[PDB]
């Protein structure tokens, strides 16, 4: 569907699987937690798809070679998680991967806890990669990895954006149990 724009479908496919993946993971209430047990079920935890117009944006980003998150007006109603390895030439499947595991990660070391509500606090702590990962309502997904001299750098960007101050990350409570549409085997709304 996307451009042959650099991006390969390789790439492409493993941020998709892996954020399903670990939504899913989370959802059924199996992602251990570095704030004591694991993360709480997920009532309507929504399946992401693959949006190449968001990649378009997410390679804005990544094309400049700069470290740095983008300006809202940059990728209008977006949220943004940004990565980089100093393994410039890295294969762009396995940044994908390396990405997608740094900003999960956030959750096992950091810690997020019970209470799912983003405050000031909860941002502060460093998990805010974490928390766009899973944001129930983020339902597009478009990233791009681009080799620069120094660094690898990996851009991926969320639509509708997360982590607004106040709201929760995610509902609590069953699987699928705020969802008439649901992959039960998963715990992902459709
Ligand atoms: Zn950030």
């Amino acid at each position: 569907g996307c451009p042959d724009n650099g991006m390969s479908e390789e790439a492409r496919q493993k941020f998709l699987e892996m954020h399903n993946s670990l939504r899913s993971s989370v959802a059924l209430g199996q992602a251990k937690d570095g704030a004591g047990g694991n993360a709480p079920k997920a009532a309507k935890m929504k399946t992401m798809a693959y949006d190449c117009e968001v990649e378009k944006t997410a390679m804005n980003n990544a094309k400049q070679c700069v470290f740095k998150h983008s300006q809202p007006n940059q990728r209008k109603g977006l949220g943004e998680n940004i990565f980089m390895s100093s393994d410039s030439g890295m294969d762009k499947a396995k940044a994908a991967e390396q990405a997608s595991k740094a900003w999960f990660g956030e959750l096992a070391e950091k810690g997020v806890g019970q209470n799912l509500k983003l405050t000031g606090g909860l941002f502060s702590r460093g998990v805010g990669h974490y928390t766009q990962m899973v944001w129930q309502e983020t339902v597009k997904l478009g990233c791009y990895v681009e080799a620069c001299s120094n660094m690898c750098y990996v851009v991926c960007q969320y639509g509708p954006a997360g982590n607004m101050m106040g709201k929760d990350i995610y509902e609590k409570g069953e699987p699928c149990s705020k969802c008439e549409n649901c992959d039960k085997e998963k715990g992902l709304c459709s």
